């Protein structure tokens, strides 16, 4: 998975 989130784009 890849999206926005906390520390500009973020994966897991």
């Amino acid at each position: 998975s890849c999206h926005f989130g906390p520390l500009g784009w973020v994966c897991k």
